């Protein structure tokens, strides 16, 4: 069976795909984090994994097992790391994980990697992981390893799509934690993991121009979300999914032109 | 839907479970590693995750997202880290991962964790992770966190079952990499991920009383397996499954008596 | 002389200010990074140090010696770390530094800290430094240390002020590297360090919804800036300064009410 | 005086041996661990050091100063790290020590190392240290450094010798902590350090198919041993000693053929 | 304006200086430490920074932003890290900082670095940072990076100058913390930051041939100094300044001959 | 047999000694370092181990197995780490080894430790290890752990003894590497390991007031020593031994008064 997930292939099949030249590998990077009263906690892993799978199917790429645990939830982006259920890694651990995988891919013969982040707070640690691995590769004489890092939601740029998605004006990706964007993509991909009836509607989260630590629970909406997902629909999820899959597929074609 | 996987629950459902007292958490610890010409490479994650799921169903416990990447494959227990596809973590990374997760579970209020290893080489790193996290927990005033660590195959002890499993004498867990045990359990759980027709039968791997680094590819059977899986049957897998689930379930009942 | 810089005070003076209760400490966190053809490279340290000094003077707070080196410059926010002159730290070093400072301040008896970031890329590492330090403090029995983190430019929110600052529409803080904002504030504080005649005007930087590593120099404007600073004026700098100093001062009063 | 211990040589003598070509270095790796009421705690260092010395005398190799401290004692292999006297290092420490040593040997010009473990628990950390050092060596252009790692007791494989050693059936290396094997070898090398009269006989240690942490002292024989050493005799020691020295010497001749 | 400080140059100016060949960079390494009742706490940064500036002006070198935070104050050389105000870094942090800077300078194309230490305790950590950096550089194929490390006060060797400076016999650099040497140099450069009238005269600090931890506060003079600076004069400072500036200037000339 | 070495005791004996109250532990910390043409390379371990043994015998203390590998040899104190045979650890490795051993001793119930350094360069890394351990201990609620650190040669202060030792004026401990002091003490303790006939006499090593890296081999005397040991005599060794053993013993009695 032609699976796009490396974990479902034999070693011989993987070896062949890599030896065939220009093989693109994709690593979903997510989190185990609270996502309100209406959705499950593995969202940030599921979403980018699903987007990877589809992109991989379109462009003939392979998908690695996704990073289930990400960096600590930040109040203004994920509610905060004081919530139960959210299980976060330290900076160094995330960074090291990414670094170790890149080194191993290099060992395999891979030279093309797409890292798809699904958890906002991961960014910089993913970036450090990449720099540190590339730095090591140079020590090993390898200079042709290329990585494309992206957060799938950033591919939703078209104002027409945004407008169609947010007929009320777009608030921003910051407060899109457990909101319309994710819940909707979730409704179209894993309906069993989402129950709109538990959505505790509330006004979009607002914060001062600074942060406070220890994180003050009172400053996050009780439900854990940063914006309400009552207007979330599967239809929206379907639109997002296509927009993302297509845009990412094209980006990858641009950065990783077949040889 | 009563899922046993924490990742499929809302934070509120999880919070209630923990607050109810004596909630038991289960963390599958695996690897992405070549498993011969006849099986996929996520075996070491899939097996302990499946066993955890059934045990959790039987005893009312919860399962965490499994660690997909494990410690470097060793020649005498997994064929060696020179094989393509197998993607391994450095020891510090894996240790840090376990340590971060335990720390977070303590923050959640959990005090009962069962770590179920599916990759031989992870053991000592898992142990260090536990030790560092418990050390820290003491600094924090927490002395009631309890961990049970196990490699699921160790519960297949009954000589009658071993005999029935290996009518030819038991060779040992060492060379059980991609052999009868796993392929069998794989046949009863994920048949699509296993194709007995590609099994490259060969004599059980044998090694001198020492190890050589850099790992010498000639000292591992070409297929990557350390023993043949042609005698692997789904029936065998079914017997292993029950023995393991029942034995583990009981063990957890012993160590984690309901309060 | 009543200096607001801890470094210019004697230990007895400092000790007194701390024993006096509710003493607020301020740490500037910047970088040594190229800022185009028209400004010096220590902007990210000077600016937040200047804002801290003035805020401190208004609220009676103390300012620490600023962190001169920051995290690696990123293409989409600082041009990239491939530029000469910019001298960056690894993520663990920056995090370590913040953590070490916080731990020592705690030792001093300080319980109130404001971290003022001047370099966009530092954020997450500062955050990690804070979390790791506070985690340690809890081990030490200290639970009343409070930290306020902020990037001074985030206090320029008022649309009227933004409009006055950017009569042409606001492009965003992303591309504000060596642009109007910084160069203006720079013209009102350190005019010697800025020479508008070298400003290589160019269209605002634009990037695809993803990142590439190794960093592609061609994707950054030649000058190193992400937006032109020709419309930068000292008058604008003066407005920004007051807006920031006032906003931050009031924020600190809210978060750190005198006891 | 032709000592086989590097530490007893001048740097000029060592340099010549290394310069002479194919010089084999041997590093003993042990531990400071409780070994019952009847033996001293440095056993795990002394034993491998003694075997190294005699092997080196036979093949003309050199022996490094042994690593005195090893990884934390584990319940099912060495009684547990709760016992007084046993002084254990963290995993990163032991790994780093092995990594630093190999890096230095490489610097000297050495390209042949035999690591002789005497403490069961050290294995994986020694392995990580070897891996990390070799990786680094590649960065440095050195690909001809070869390492042989072994636990001296694994050289006792001959069923005839095992039978002669354990006329009662062999229990396994697991419970051979402070048992017949070590006590005997200790009676033939350092009798003053062993007093068979304090041997607290008890039935061989048995454990469930899993581990528990924090370590439960009640699960370990009060004496600290995992099997009785009353049947331990000097004669057995002498047989073990020869079997090991000879088998190891031959292995080294196989892996490190004179050039 | 021809500034000698890299932070005050544009990147283009710096790039030109480096591309011109044999450009020498100077990094002041200090601390934020208590310096008695009479001086500010940034002395250790100020002093080496001042020396660097003057040397640089004489030999045409560039000066980096100084390390504001140094290693932990030790009792017998700096009073002890139990004093308020003194804010110290962990060894790993300081070493990492120096390692990172060196790595970056190498990236710039710099191959000549002068490290000027102003805090006694930094030495070995600066040394380890240099060693770790150079080791890495070799991995990267760079073998022509050369570092000169020095404590500016060591250039005050001439017995005549020593005599003239300490007409009473020289006590040693050990107790020269907040004493005559620094206070004088301080009087000739930053008079505002020094007030001789608060100088709490006391006999030179004496200690047994060992150290005690935790640091015992009673064993350190209450003022925080290890020797009195009442005899400190601006005149002395001027002498010291010239002696250091000239001696270091010449040393750099020797070590870094113009190409 | 009343051995003063922990390693030669059973755990029960050790348990008793610790339980009896105020039991002092001593850790020799040395190196494997070239010591010229006339002596062996384990000197820095042997010497402090010997002195510990005798001090322990005199005050009833226990001695831990010594740290066989120390920090990188520095040109101005040990000749440099470019010499073959010398096998050094990274700073972090040394520091962690010290930190782990202290943590374990505290677990044992020990609260009194004497660290005796025999390798000049080890100092600051031993210090960091003590500080880190102590910091941890406080976290664990332990505040009565006390440590005394010393380099045994520092107890040779009496000008009469120095005169008697160096009838030619004392040069300093810096260039006392492989010189009279060590060679002498070596002649009275391990004559077999020293051969005065190979002593390559040379003038005391002299160096500019700065250091250069990479280490320049030409700046260190060819033999590896920093001062000639031709005037080294066993008689001198005996005098040193007593002066050290007595002065240390007294120091321990002062810092660790029997309860
Ligand atoms: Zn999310
Ligand atoms: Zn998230
Ligand atoms: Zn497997
Ligand atoms: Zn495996
Ligand atoms: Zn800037
Ligand atoms: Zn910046
Ligand atoms: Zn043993
Ligand atoms: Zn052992
Ligand atoms: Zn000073
Ligand atoms: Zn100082
Ligand atoms: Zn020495
Ligand atoms: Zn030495």
């Amino acid at each position: 069976s032609k699976s796009v997930f490396v974990g479902e292939l034999t070693w011989k099949e993987y070896e062949a795909r890599v030896a065939a030249g220009d093989c693109v590998l994709m690593l979903p990077v997510g989190a185990l984090e609270q996502h309100g009263h209406h959705m499950c906690m593995n969202v940030d892993v599921l979403l980018p994994t699903a987007v990877c799978q589809r992109v991989a199917e379109r462009i003939g790429a392979l998908v690695l097992p996704g990073l289930q645990y990400g960096y600590k939830s930040q109040q203004k982006s994920g509610g905060g790391n004081h919530f139960p259920g959210t299980t976060s890694l330290d900076g160094a651990t995330l960074t090291g994980t990414v670094q170790d995988i890149i080194r191993e891919l290099a060992r395999h013969g891979v030279r093309r990697l797409v890292l798809m982040n699904g958890h906002y707070e991961n960014s910089m640690f993913i970036v450090e992981g990449i720099d540190l691995a590339l730095r090591e590769l140079r020590y090993a004489g390898i200079h042709d390893f290329k990585v494309v890092v992206l957060s799938y939601w950033d591919f939703v740029k078209d104002p027409a799509v945004i407008q169609r998605l947010y007929p009320e004006g777009f608030l921003g990706w910051d407060i899109e934690h457990g909101g319309v964007f994710e819940t909707s993509l979730m409704l179209a991909l894993y309906p069993d993991l989402v129950d709109l009836e538990r959505v505790v509607d509330h006004p979009p989260a607002t914060f001062p121009p600074y942060d406070v630590f220890p994180v003050d629970p009172a400053r996050t909406p009780a439900p854990g979300t940063l914006s309400s997902a009552k207007t979330a629909s599967r239809e929206k999820g379907e639109l997002i999914l296509e927009v993302c899959v297509q845009g990412i597929a094209d980006a990858i074609g641009q950065e990783f032109p077949p040889t």
